[PDB]
């Protein structure tokens, strides 16, 4: 995640020029790799054409290069491009809108589950560790760099996340899909002991609990689904096609021909390919942003910053069902009192 | 469902380069019929023309290509097109999102619905099968691969879904409708009996198991609607006289005409119609997309893995009402207590 | 409503062409009176330039031909029509989610309200009675297939849907609105007056009907104001003389002039006017499409099958809250018990 | 609100045609000042140019003729009026989505509130005209119909939508803000007071009466939200100016230059400028729709019928409340019983 | 926020005309500083063409000013554009969507927590002020207006939302991330402690007061959502180097070349760029729009009213929940009883 969100508050005179001189998150870095092989091939087949062909092959050449600017147009690259862009977007914010955050379920066990004794801390401590811990597992499931920081469950262990009973527990529960729904079975189970002996009062602060606890796992399933049920890997392969289909062609057909030959739209030789190398720029950029939103679990720079959530999501939890636990500022009569 | 999401995780060099490498759920395999029909017929075009006419012939199919090539702009293949794709892949991801999944239904009774003896499993297990034999009854309605799996109702009987008794109550109760809707009935009779028998402790908790079973009777109407009520057939046609009008009017327009003509647009002439095959690929290929989502329950590679679906929610369903009631890791303090 | 969805499950080769052969809410039918009305206008113009004018005027309707054709671009029809045409079918799609389905309440009927004797299934028949008949009173008021089969209230007496006391009721309660909303009203007094006479056992059940109830009530508010709040006219009126203008346009623009005369784009003469046939069948397809989408409550081929839908629910809820009240199949072990 | 949705049920031989001969919400009546002004400031310029100039100047008027008709296309009408038009019709729409019904509130109150003596259906009035007066205090506040029949509070006392003890109390609790959402508190407390004295029997139904009461405080700060933000004021002055600017270049690029010049598009000398009006009738249109759209409530043919729609409300709430509490149609078995 | 509302009700003549005399808000005040950079650009580009060139670099100049009007066609501004406005409009609205109201939870405090005395007086009023304190913490996080007005906590102490007692709270409950949070936690233990000493009479209106307050936290959380995830800098870069790039190239391809020379598209020499300058104002104009929406929370003109809400929130809810608290208005017969 790149945030600019301060810097674009006013419009100013050339706001968004400011925001042209960065590195991380950037257009060029996501650029330049592909840029530098696509100027290298243009300049090698621009060498070609002006000092390995003959006269015969200078002039096929320049029969195929206005020939490839002829007919570059029937290649839809805006069309298929902007479809997959606009579904890429799409499906990255809603997958950011089904991130979990406990603060809501926090803030009922934090009210509801009673008790300042070891007991009922520990009940509200493992509840809320239960929310945690399913939210964590699936976020195992669909992040690379949750993954990465937690390669097994030892792992979440050895962070906190799980008890060895826990750990224990989900191996004797194995089953050959993924076990993040668990928790959620713990959790009623848990909350239902809590109502039973007394340390939640009605049973409507437990249906409320749960209602929470259910919302999580459906943000977690949302999170699942878009994991598993990827953007179809046709569509991929086409736009994918068409950008690599339409800027090869262009290594072709934008090569300045000899102005001696006086074809129209060569006139003028340039060596730099200004307009091509914009276009270029815009349509591989577009392509760029598909591939680096497409997954937004990654470890790209604008890519969630899912263990700093992970990690927030843990410490407040717990700070909120633990030390917070009816731990209110004394309660006086403010500025406007009367 | 063909699943790429951790290959794409990072916006590499070439990230979506190395995809045009597959073929199941590629686009070769879902176009290469269509495209070895129009290779076909346009090079069985090509040679009639270039060996099979005399000069008079030649010169009138000389005209007719370029009369097809002027006026094949006045087909709007990307309009049409592009409406009938952005309407089938929103009606794919909406019928996924509404594809049921009991994970919160089998958290409230493996929370609510009490008693380890051999009633109270009874009980539990009968309400998560009423709500794993109503989806699938819905699955059965919508998929043709649940269907074959199942092809009859004693099928569901002989894989557990539905007991003898269900069987005879259920042709008992037969009506010229879709009797998907029956298990939420016995859901809801089977619920207030528990509740009536001691087994729920409060009506607050069947509200909760009722209104997650009824969220499920959402979900699995929307399914029947969006099986029922299809894409109108006339934006079918529609689209497919498009696709396959421009491609048949293609087949004489982008014939390579005779460079000696000296005619504008066949100055030069290739074997191989590049770009007239690249838009093949593509519009074809968004039409082949289209098709193959239109019904995301049938037995595509792209498809839902429906059969998966139904075994994975029956197992994970009985596992956690079953197993997993009551049956809580030891409660022990964590890493971060004090 | 058409249904294909078992035809299309599976991505062939040319899935969608064999949808080309159909009739019953195909695009030939929608629009084969506008194609042959267009065909007789475009050849009568024909033989009148050909055969009724002098060579003047033959070259004024040449001129007028190419003036036509070279201007019938400033027409935005491909703009307007998509506008309408994603309004339509918007539009269409919400008029389908909002159809009211009394399955949540009749399973909520059958469970809380309790008695086996008459007095209790009167009741729970009443009650789902009131549901169907709020549902069928709006769906009246909405299609004109609905309002066939029901010319009057009296229909709905002699169709078991309201009783001849409630008919009088109703022509008590007269007011110069709609009087849709009046059931629901009767729901919760009736309901009301269940739980005080101790039918239903607890009013958060109570609190259950009338939400699902009131979900109903949302509904059909819903399908109210798509009645009401049309389309704006000024949109339909501008697609109606977008598309006419355009086609009124190509009966002259679109004549095949004298080839002998050499204009550009008049090179060869053609009989059959195929691509602007073509763009016929497509846009004037479009405009027939919006025409059959924008009251989908009609009696078209392709409209929505409100009567089916009224009788099947009415015939479901009455076998859910009456015969399958507390009838429940005999609960036994499954199969993959223990 | 003009209504024509019975006229467009079936798809019919010129379905559309038939809505062509309207004038009540009509193009033609929204657009005919606009015709008029552009279509005598075209033909003064005609006459200008083939009357009032000489050699010279009319060569130099069908140079600027033919640069403005060659560079009119710089203009991208169709871009910002489709987004324009878009943004308008979704928040038309949603403002219509947010318009205040009290069916479901108006159900509870009837059934919820007890007492068919004096007091219970005072409270049962006092009740539901809190709901109707806090819907017609925010429909004064975004509507200039239901402003100017109630110019003032005391209008609204004089309408019986509020009580002068309501009107002093309200100007008792005098704010710098709207004071819509007062009734709301006023509900909230009476009801408390209702459950505290009896007639309200369990705090769940009052939960419910205050969750229904909530949905109207949604929807009703939904409509001052869209009152208050607006579509952003730079998007409707570049619209305005795109619209009025294309005009008037197409004012002077669109006359019909001398035919005896030979300038291309200019062979033929007509009168009329069909092509150029009908593309004022599309694109002047589109801008005259979203003028009337973009404030729905106020006095336009095809806006909201807001006064209707307050009466109404009041009316049939008073009658759901008054006369049908508990006053149900007697209950006797229907024609498929047994 | 500039509000036209009333002036846009009725579709008259030329009403969005009128609209273009503003300033505050308008396009001029957003775009005079770069149209003033581009002009100046323009006509030193002019002078330097007309009077400090030779004949061979005015010919060289005419060269290199045609190939950039060639070829300023391979940009695709109106695409990327277009998606960009499209992406920023829909998130504006939403963020919108997300600014917290508290009207319903006061309404809920001023009913359900009882007490004329000062002890039940001071729990509302801290209430309330724990949930305008959490939305004045979110909003000092993400408008810079706000935060203008309270640069730290000591403000918000001084200003009356925040007593010394919170403040020394918050400053002990200090932890590395943003602490918006905090009081939704004090709202639950306060309103469970109202609970426990029977100031709230039963349970589920203490449910129905945390759903209302979670409410709000979840639009809280969406508002530091839009905020934290920013629209990614790759889409902001691409689309100002769209805009910079285009007019870049329009300061010398649109320049006026001699007419004596007999260019294409080049016969009349004007000195104003009347299409280019209103290319410059729709196109620079969309881009502002853009910008001034991207962060709707600075100190643009266009830009929400927070520090208004925020006053609005605090003073309409402890007014709500401290005087109108049990003070209802006399309840008396309305004009229409009986
Ligand atoms: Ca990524
Ligand atoms: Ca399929
Ligand atoms: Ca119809
Ligand atoms: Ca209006
Ligand atoms: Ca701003
Ligand atoms: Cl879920
Ligand atoms: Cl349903
Ligand atoms: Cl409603
Ligand atoms: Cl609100
Ligand atoms: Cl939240």
């Amino acid at each position: 995640t790149i945030t600019y969100t301060s810097q674009v508050a006013n419009a100013r005179l050339g706001s968004f020029s400011r925001l042209l001189l960065c590195w991380r998150g950037s257009i060029y870095k996501l650029l330049y790799g592909e840029f530098l092989i696509f100027l290298l091939c243009y300049y090698i087949i621009r060498f070609i054409y002006r000092l390995a062909l003959t006269e015969e092959q200078q002039l096929m050449f320049e029969k195929l290069t206005l020939y490839c600017d002829s007919y570059i147009q029937l290649i839809p690259i805006s069309f298929v491009l902007g479809f997959y862009v606009t579904l890429v977007v799409t499906r990255w914010w809603n997958q950011y809108e089904n991130l979990p955050w406990p603060d809501r379920l926090m803030s009922l066990v934090s009210g509801f589950v009673e008790g300042k004794d070891e007991q009922g801390r520990l009940l509200r401590r493992t509840l809320i560790r239960y929310a945690n811990l399913g939210n964590v597992l699936i976020l195992r499931s669909v992040s690379t760099a949750v993954y990465k920081r937690f390669p097994s469950a030892q792992h979440l262990v050895q962070a906190g996340f799980m008890t060895p009973a826990e750990h224990k527990q989900l191996e004797k529960l194995s089953l050959p899909h993924n076990m993040f729904w668990v928790p959620w079975v713990w959790f009623a189970n848990l909350s239902m002991k809590a109502w039973l002996g007394g340390r939640i009062r009605d049973p409507i602060l437990l249906q409320s609990l749960l209602n929470e606890m259910n919302t999580l796992r459906t943000q977690c399933g949302h999170l699942y689904a878009y994991d598993w049920i990827s953007i179809p890997l046709v569509y991929t392969q086409v736009v994918t096609v068409a950008v690599y289909s339409f800027f090869l062609t262009c290594l072709v057909g934008r090569q300045f021909l000899n102005p001696a030959k006086a074809y129209p739209g060569h006139e003028l030789d340039l060596v730099v390919p200004v307009f091509t190398f914009l276009q270029f720029f815009f349509y591989v950029g577009w392509l760029k942003v598909a591939e680096q939103l497409i997954n937004p679990f990654g470890e790209d720079d604008d890519d969630f910053e899912t263990n700093w959530i992970v990690d927030r999501n843990l410490q407040v939890s717990l700070l909120a069902v633990d030390e917070m636990h009816q731990d209110l500022p004394r309660m006086e009569p403010d500025m406007y009192w009367n």
